[PDB]
């Protein structure tokens, strides 16, 4: 099934902002906010989601 839910680039067309509201993935690795890890997903084609919130 899923171990969480997908990260949402809310609307940024290009890039994110520095906005500082950290996100565990399900890989371990916290992202700085969502959305990097959004844009992340989409350049490297893989489906990281977030586990929850917090830095991990």
């Amino acid at each position: 099934d899923s171990l969480g839910r997908e990260a949402k680039c809310y609307n940024e067309l290009n890039g994110c902002t520095y906005e500082y509201r950290p996100v565990c993935g399900t890989d371990g690795d916290t992202y700085p906010n969502e959305c990097v890890l959004c844009f992340e997903n989409r350049k490297r084609q893989t489906s990281i989601l977030i586990q929850k919130s917090g830095p991990c």
